[PDB]
């Protein structure tokens, strides 16, 4: 198993790169637009050094033109300012392809607290929500205009110290593609009684809400001044030949008191799983679920838990909860079947409304093969 | 000489790592029961005998009705942490590990998490994170005629942590059961009248005499490692980890007098990781104002951290990001455990400023000790 | 090459025979408990670690009172078979074997007996044979104000049969306990209101909301082989039998549409002995009238038994001498188990005629699979 | 151990006999009589080939001469038309010696369903109780006459394919003896409050019930045209030198909540055990018993079970329950064989014990002619 | 031949001594419950599986109110000894040991103590010893409108004594629980009307129909040996002691007639240590006046102690320092247990002088027998 040698080398090379190169975060593109005209953009990253990820800043002004009715933030709120993201590397290989809300929840899981949030404390010194980094008005009254700010981190590298999934872009001139699909006047506002899953605001005045405008700025984070040796660039070959991706999917067919199993695919090393129980447009705090679990065929469940106990494990990961959104951390021992479906994510629902479904979100590693 | 232990240490650590890398972690429900505290409050749970047991997550829920005609009751400082009065664990060899109060176990759960155990932090996030699932919850007050719902969780540790198996238990002996004893709160412990000692109570107030539990429910989840790794000599196992006890225990001491050092000696042999001291000043729990200072001293008139109450509290804020409740003091000795053999006798000191009738110090300890 | 397995097979069979000839069969009580479902309904039973375990006979009795002022309730199609909601077994190595619903386990008990499990057949005999002992019994209706008494039995298999030890468990590991988890019916699952889904309920009717269990009692009897035979190399044991899992499992699938083939794929590696499909047509259970046909097909557009519901039912009458309840369909593949490796992917097919809201197919499987 | 050779040979010979001979069932005797005059008969079987058993057909007419009271079948009913049976082979050795009801219960255990019964089904085709093979009126009203039919199979051979216990009778002229003792006007009718164990009908009009007449026909089942070889007749010597017998016994001395143990003898290989709890004339559906079991000294119980669970095992054997107070135990695959008298016992721990309580035991066993 | 047992005896005794010298005796609470007999009276207690179990001390308390408007009730002869109606114990192998009435268990507790069980003797001491703690207590009468408080204790033996472990139970089998079943008195058994049979009742009198339990509480304490000694071959254990059953059982027999010997046969295999015979003369319990004589006879028309009632009572006064209650007769055969194998059939004889309707002899036995 010359793997030990490969891994040993990879890790050494990673450390030399981190020690010798210098981190840079640089603006690559900014744009302001009206969702009525366009909402899909293809950003072209710079081809320099080893790319670790992209910080995407999104600001928006929303006007409630209704005569007398207000609207209020949905549970996801500004996290729905970006509906989807897709990244293609210089070799035309896709990495992350997921929803803005799933990307945001992973950003939170990786930080260990609500992403870029300001924690409240008793400090008399005026720390606090001074800069409104991620912010949105709880409600926008009839005739009012609200200002929102949202940030997303699109990862290539797994972390600042683990370059698994990073992309070498000093390489060919072939361009990278960071595709962003923003919310628009058709997705951002939900009428009372409508499904608020993909919306930012919901309420009686929704039909008359509209974007005044949306702006985004993409910052690219990369390592420059890569170290050179005898043969040339000292590089972690395993890190750079591995993909670290986030992906989402939807599953339906839930029935009261019956195990609903979403199979994991083989080949992928699943680091985390998010399951959103969109119960026909209703999002409940565990009351519509009997239990959740992860199960291996012919070896039962490794963590069959009631909803509150499942939530307790999540509180240890992000210091809060995360209605209807369930998280599962498998970072230390990634789900890796080897045989398609040897392992599944389970939800046994207590109550199932019309048009119920589970929206799944995954973080995984897989070789470029 | 002494080199055998240096080798034993490496062998133990090596095996611990193999076990962690090769085994598969499992958390499984072992028992759930709903009961009326008026009928019974003490239960003996028999966990499953599978692989290496790391600990138990105990979920407790309750419905409490305040039947008083006019008066309300309010949560005591410990509140739902007093849903379990005492917890005691015995391994397959019938050896006792943790034997302590629910409140002490809970404060240690908090200390090891680095924040109030399983709490939801408040932030400025517009996204609707927050107290969505009410994992640990209890209404601040229960009005006359109202019913409140509570949820509490306790982690009963065997292993020190998820990565340090010191204290873990090998439960493979068929016919030799482990035992997790839970003594729950009941209608005589949960409700304190005005003026009575609130230490062990959940609610206190003018309506206390008419408060009652409608029911209490518990679910015990057992956390363990399955698929244990096998080698040439059979099961690869960290023998030191599995032959060491990681226990929490509590005690009570009295005899305090104003301005005089009250010293609680640490016993020998035990390696004390943390110490909690609760100054039950005759039923009054004060925010440091009844204390001149606290300290740890190795006899030989030598204090290592003699501090005024606020400065002592500052050290604790560095550990759990907030203060423990009034009258509860914490001391972290995790990196350099108090061990009388390597430092001589040591004691925990409290020099009280004010001492009411029936004053006492309730001590809670976290420690490692050899089975043999 | 492949000849090693041909030898292993003979060695396994030879040892199985020696074990059956030399050992002594024993059925012994391991635990009995009476409880109020309002307090608790989930139990974890720890069986004895003696010799080779073949299975467990679980006796369940209950008293149900219909407290409604005026309305009665009547047995659902499954009735007392729903006294146990779910059963799960784990062996000493903590490996899961059967994990299924009480109703599925019961239908398999029936399939393997060749007649309604433990039933009393009716004959013209003048000698007073008959339902003398009420082994499996439940009143057809419970009137307003009345109390009914029920008795139910389930056989939880480890070994495939009394002569085929495939699936049996060697429980000799001291300190490594087996676990038999029983999740019983309670006041929230046993009684269905008119119009509600009766699938998991015992009684349904206009008085359901006021029905309650007075008590439920269970007794677990463990069947095993003692006095295991010893040879030159020690214990003579069929290694393949003891390293194979014989399990029952159930699942649920939705997405049916009138006149369109609904296909449930069989997983690979498992050798499926029988398949049960329950068409829960949104709470309605019909006698084949909502189905065009059922089949088993090896993909490649090839059905091996595409049949109309009545003809499918005829095959089942040849197996259990009667029909399973409304909406319950059975398929015997015991002599030639469905195995995707030797036939490619295979699926169970139902082409529905009528599909109500919330329709789904509940599948129950009986299968053999390798531990490793 | 030249036994392997003996058994190997025995089995081969058995198969040749079954393959080469031809089965015959033949009437050997019929008789009609009035129980008031006689009720004990000694039937003389034919000495031909290998005898497997006897099918005994019994018919009877019972008249309730009471002025106004009826009677109703007891739990055993027509199974008590024959009170006892005893068979002696040509060598004066006894095989079965038991009661008619025990013989009938074994006939049922061996069939796997109530003996010669007609199962009820939903078939629209008119199968059913067409021929009334085993039949008796549920009640016989005052002044009425009821007609009954009962069949018993007295086995010598264990089954149609296992000739263990069969009898070679082409042998000497020495006669076989099939002794039959029938019910009479003193045993067939039980007064209200009297023990109905041995009776056919019980009720207020019992004192005035009587047999109009009883008739029996014995059919002998045997194998003819036995195969011959070099040394002569090819015969399974082990089969023919082994006795397959049914026997009954009675035991008393039961006390509430105390284990009542009936020891098994040594030498016999007990295939089945039947225990009837005659609780002072009352027969209950397990409610007077705590548990039943089979136990070996210094090795505890191999099947200590509550009455319903014990009954569950029986339901797997005969597809229904035996009558109230009748308990069955199958040990066919691994016969109880002590080697030391009483190493094994049948246990009944009674919950309630009435006056004159006792256990009536019935056994099926194999034993060498020695 | 037979020499193997002579060795086995010495090995058993040697190991018993080592166990007694090396182990540490522990008495520990396993369960406590307070209940209303109107709701429930039968309980199944699951004791702990630790080391060698010697027995259980069961504490029972009760509050009884006589709600009759005018009439009182008075204690029956057995009184508080009837708080427990029946006790049954099953070991981990599900084998039954003691299965008897509370009154019989209590009389044996007395016989083995050599005086009324846990009683306080009266003396002339001026120092205030006496009935200070009311260990076993019950008011002689409960007046109309009054409430009486009772306390009763029973020792349920497994081991024969503190020094003779014959009958003790090794409870180390994980997943195989022991079971101690207690069937308590309730409002239908505890109160006898005037003229009714007082045998099983606690109080009898004209106010009986209106008497009721306010509550009954029990606490089970388990006595066992911990820290079992280990040797070269592992655990040192007296195999004969641990494979022998020491049980108490009771029965009932009827059919007595004036001046005729009524004989109750002793069963074979059992070694009878003591015999108790209660002459329930149709609800009347007399002080020997309804009996001509009692005896023990080895058949063969041979009495070993045919005695008039007063002389029989004299032998008992030598054993317990007083008389058992009216109609209760005791026989000690501890040094030479009745064993039918070594003496042929033996029977206990009562030749009654007077026999009322519904007369019967209730027998209680103490005996040793082999598990196998």
């Amino acid at each position: 198993l010359r793997n030990q040698q490969a891994m040993a080398a990879n890790l050494q090379a990673r450390q030399i790169v981190l020690q010798q190169s210098y981190p840079v975060i640089q603006q690559v593109e900014t744009q302001t637009f009206d969702p009525a005209n366009r909402s899909v953009f293809d950003v072209t990253p710079a081809n320099v050094g080893i790319v670790k990820g992209f910080l995407v800043k999104v600001t928006a002004a929303i006007t409630n033109n209704h005569a007398t009715e207000a609207v209020a933030l949905t549970d996801f709120g500004p996290a729905n300012l970006v509906q989807r993201v897709i990244y293609y590397d210089p070799d035309n290989q896709r990495h992350t392809e997921t929803s803005g809300w799933h990307l945001h929840f992973v950003n939170t899981a990786k930080q260990g607290a609500p992403f870029l949030s300001s924690m409240v404390t008793d400090s008399p010194i005026k720390y606090g929500d001074v800069m409104n980094v991620i912010d949105a008005p709880a409600t926008i009254a009839a005739g009012a205009t609200g200002e929102l700010t949202m940030y997303y981190w699109v990862p290539l590298a797994y972390s600042e110290t683990d370059l698994t999934g990073a992309v070498l872009a000093n390489v060919p001139q072939s361009k990278q593609r960071l595709k962003l699909e923003f919310a628009n006047n058709n997705t951002a506002f939900a009428a009372v009684g409508a499904n608020p899953l993909e919306a930012i605001y919901q309420g009686a005045g929704a039909a008359d809400c509209e974007f005044e405008e949306i702006s985004y700025t993409v910052y690219q984070s990369y390592l420059d001044q890569l170290p050179v040796g005898q043969n040339g660039y000292i590089l972690p070959l395993i890190d750079l030949s591995t993909l670290y991706n986030l992906e989402n999917s939807a599953q339906a067919g839930l029935t009261p008191n019956v195990d609903f199993v979403v199979q994991y695919a083989n080949l992928y090393r699943y680091l985390s799983t998010i399951a959103v129980f969109d119960n026909g447009g209703s999002f409940n705090a565990g009351t519509d679920i009997n239990y959740l679990s992860q199960r291996t065929a012919n070896f039962s469940d490794t963590r069959k838990l009631d909803p509150k106990t499942w939530a307790a494990q999540t509180r240890r990961r992000i210091a809060t909860d995360f209605k209807g959104v369930y998280y599962c951390d498998n970072r230390d021992k990634p789900i890796y079947t080897l045989q398609y479906g040897n392992v599944g994510f389970v939800v046994n629902p207590k109550t199932v409304n019309q048009n119920a479904r589970l929206l799944m979100g995954y973080e995984y590693f897989t070789s470029r093969t």
